C-alpha cells in the first residue's frame, strides 16, 4: 500500500537477524515418497533420520490403497463441518476402532493434533480451575493452555517434586478441578514421562490426567496403544490427545478420546470441531486400515526396536553420548551450536539427513541432533547411516 | 475414581442445560458421497441445501483421480513438519500457482484455515500495533487476534463510520502497525464486505487490509479469485487468508498470501506451520488439479450463478424474506426461533437438508434458514426444493 513499505522492511531486518543469529529454517524440496531413502532437487538419495515415519507406513501400500477404496466410496472432501453435513459413518467407525484401541470410551476427530489440543482446555475448564502443565510440553498445548481462563501452573520436567509442590498450591489456591497435562514421549530428549508416579499423586490430590501420545501411538506398549500402555496405567488416565501424522501413517489429522462426557461437551463446544471443515474420508479410511494393520502384525514394531537397539549400541561404543531410554528417538548430544550444524552439514555431504537444534527449542549448551529411527530402515541402511555418523565424529575432532 | 466422576457429572449437567435451551448439536450419519443427493441412515436421500460444495468438486471425478495419482507419484503423508522433511515438490508448486491465481506474491500452506488464522497475527503484529475487526469476523480470526499482544479495536459490521473513528483512536492512541481484520463474505448474511471503503480508509491512515476470502475463493470475482477480485482490489488488500475446504474441493487445508517477505517470516515464525505436519500430497495435487481446471472452464460457476439467481427470483416472488446479495449464500430471514426449527424440521420431511440458526449466533429475533447454492444442483432438483420450501411456507401460515 502505502506505509507498507515501513512495515515489510521491518520483517525483512527480522528475517536477516535470524540469518545473523544462524537459526534460519530453510525448507529442502523432496521429489520421491517419504521412505527411507529420499531424493531431493539435487538429485542425490540421501537416508532420511529425521521423519516421524516410526513405522514405515507413510507410503504403505496398503494404506494407498485403502485412501484410493475410500475416495472412490465416500468422495473426496466433504466440504462442511461435523455437526452440518460432514459427518460420515467411516468417521464414527474410525472413531469407535480408535476408542477400543486406545482403550477408552469415546473419541473425537479433528484436522490435526494441534487443533485437538487448541480446542480441548477452554472448552472444558473455567477460572475456578487449574491447570497443571510439565514445563516441556510441545507448543499445541501450551496455545491451547493460552486459550483456557484456568489457573496455570508448571513444573520442570520430570521433577515430581514440584508437581507435588504445584498441586499443594493449587489446592491452597482454592481450584474447583484440577489436570495435569503431559507429553508421552518428550521429543527432544526421547525419554517417557513418569506416568505411574503422576497418576500416584493424582489420586493422591484428586486431579485428572491428560496424555499427549502422538510420539507414542502405534508401537509404544504391547499392542502400541501409547505410553499408557507402556507404563500399564490405562483407566487411570483421564484424557488422551493425538495425531494420525506419526507412526499411525503421517497425512494429518488428530484426537482426543476419554469418556463419553467430556466427548460430547467437545462436540457441542470444541471451537475447532464447530468452524474447521470435518476430516477427508481418504485419511479416514486410511487410519481404518492402519488400525487393521497393526492388530495384524508386530513385525515392523520388533524391526523398529531391533534398529533401535542395534543404533544404540553401536553409537554408545564409538564414544557417542546419547539421550533418552527405550523409544525410537535418538538424540546425539553435541554441546555446542555450531557443533549440531556443522555435523549435519557434513553428514549430508555423506548422504545421510538430520537435523540438529539448539537454544530456543533445547538449553544451552546442550545442542544435540535427533535422529529418529524407523521400521523402514534396514541394517544395510543403518550400518551405512551409523558408519558415516562415526566418520564425521572423527572427522570434527569430536569422539577419538 | 471419585473426582473423576464428580467432574463428568458436573460436565452432563452442562450437557443438559444445552439440551434445555434447544441447542443440542446432533451430528447426522452419512452413507453416501458428498453431492446434491445424500443418503442418511434411515434410507432417505435429501438435497443439500446446507454444505460449501459451491462448484460441486467434493465428488469431482478430475479431482478423484488427480488424488489417486498424487498418492501414487509422491504417497499417502509426509509424517513431518515443512522445514524437517515434509516439504515436497508438490508444495512449492501449488503454493506458486496459488499467489498466481491470487494475484499475491507467495503463499504459505496450513492443514486448515483455522490454522492459518491462528499463526499470523501473533507472527507479526507486537504489543506496539494495533488490530481493528469486524464485529462479526469468524471464530479462527478471533481465537488468531486472542493470541496477539496487539492492541484491539472493533466496530459493527459494515460501518465504515465506526471504522474510520477506531483507525483515528488507533492513531491517537499510539499504535505503530494498523491491520484491518475482515471476512470477505460474512457467512451468515450473504454479504460480501465493503472492501472499496476499507481499503479507501486504510490508504488515508495508512493501514494494512487482511481479507479472509474463504467463502469466496473459487467462484467469486471473473477469475474465481475471491472477494478482492469482486471489488477490484487487488494490490489495495495486503494478506489474504483462505481455504481449500469450500469451493476448491471441500477436503482440508489452508493458506496465507501477501508479499514474500511476511511469508518468509512465517516459514520462520508462524507456531501452526513450525509445530504441525505438512498438507498430504493427495490433497495438494487435487488442489493443484483445482486450479488447472478452474482455468479450463467458467462453465461450473455459470451453473452455480444460475441456480442462485433463479432461487432468489422464484423466493422473493413467493413472498419470502431473502437476505444477501450477490453470493451463493441465501438466507430465508423467518424472525423467531422455533419458526426457523420447525421450517427445518418440515423441509426435512420434505425431503431437503437445510439448517436454520437462532440468538447465540445472529441476532434476535433475526433467524434465518441459511441455505447455500451449489452447482451440482440441477433445475430439476432446484425446482424441487423450492417447491418443497414454498409448501412449507404455506402450511406453517408465513407466506400468503
Ligand atoms: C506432542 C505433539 N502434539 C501435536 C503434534 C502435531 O500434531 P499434528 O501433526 O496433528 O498437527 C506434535 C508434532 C507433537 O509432537
Ligand atoms: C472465515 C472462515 N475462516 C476459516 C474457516 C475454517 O477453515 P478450515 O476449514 O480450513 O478449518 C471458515 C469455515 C471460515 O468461514
Amino acid at each position: 500500500n502505502i506505509m507498507s513499505s515501513a512495515f515489510y522492511q521491518q520483517i525483512q531486518q527480522q528475517i536477516e537477524e535470524v540469518k545473523a543469529e544462524g537459526l534460519y529454517k530453510s525448507e529442502r524440496i523432496i521429489t520421491s515418497q517419504q521412505q527411507a531413502a529420499v531424493k531431493i532437487a539435487s538429485g542425490e538419495e540421501v537416508l532420511n533420520f529425521c521423519a516421524n515415519n516410526y513405522l514405515g507406513l507413510a507410503n504403505h501400500p496398503a494404506l494407498i490403497e485403502a485412501g484410493k477404496a475410500g475416495m472412490d466410496e465416500h468422495g473426496f472432501g466433504m466440504a462442511s463441518v461435523r455437526f452440518i453435513c460432514g459427518t460420515q459413518d467411516i468417521h464414527k467407525e474410525l472413531e469407535q476402532k480408535l476408542s477400543t484401541f486406545l482403550g477408552k470410551e469415546d473419541t473425537i476427530l479433528y484436522t490435526s493434533c494441534f487443533d485437538a489440543n487448541a480446542g480441548l482446555f477452554e472448552t472444558i475448564l473455567d477460572k475456578e480451575d487449574a491447570i497443571i502443565s510439565d514445563a516441556l510440553n510441545h507448543a499445541s498445548i501450551i496455545d491451547g493452555v493460552r486459550l483456557c481462563k484456568a489457573m496455570r501452573f508448571r513444573y520442570s520436567n520430570n521433577n515430581m517434586t514440584e508437581l507435588e509442590e504445584q498441586l499443594i498450591a493449587a489446592k491452597d489456591a482454592g481450584a474447583r478441578n484440577i489436570l495435569i497435562v503431559t507429553d508421552g514421549v518428550f521429543s527432544m530428549d526421547g525419554v517417557v514421562a513418569n506416568l505411574p508416579a503422576i497418576c500416584d499423586l493424582a489420586e493422591k490430590y484428586g486431579a485428572l490426567t491428560m496424555v499427549d501420545d502422538s510420539h507414542a501411538v502405534g508401537f509404544m506398549g504391547k499392542t502400541g496403544a501409547g505410553t499408557h500402555e507402556y507404563h500399564d496405567v490405562v483407566d487411570r488416565i483421564d484424557i488422551i490427545t493425538g495425531t494420525l501424522g506419526k507412526a499411525m501413517g503421517g497425512a494429518s489429522g488428530g484426537y482426543t478420546s476419554g469418556k463419553k462426557e467430556v466427548i460430547e461437551w467437545l462436540r457441542q463446544r470444541s471451537r475447532p470441531y464447530l468452524f474447521s471443515n470435518s476430516v477427508a474420508p481418504a485419511i479416514v479410511s486410511a487410519s481404518i486400515r492402519v488400525l487393521d494393520l497393526l492388530q495384524e502384525s508386530g513385525d515392523l514394531r520388533d524391526r523398529l526396536w531391533e534398529n533401535a537397539t542395534h543404533f544404540r549400541t553401536r553409537m554408545s561404543e564409538a564414544g557417542f553420548t546419547l539421550a533418552g531410554a527405550d523409544h525410537a528417538i535418538i538424540p546425539i548430544m553435541l554441546g555446542d551450536a555450531k557443533v549440531a550444524a556443522e555435523f549435519a552439514e557434513r553428514a549430508l555431504e555423506k548422504g545421510i539427513y538430520v537435523i540438529g537444534f539448539s537454544f530456543p527449542v533445547v538449553p544451552k549448551g546442550q545442542a544435540r541432533i535427533r535422529t529418529q529411527m524407523s521400521a523402514a530402515h534396514s541394517r544395510e541402511q543403518l550400518d551405512k547411516a551409523i558408519d558415516a555418523f562415526i566418520e564425521v565424529g572423527r572427522d570434527m575432532e569430536i569422539i577419538k
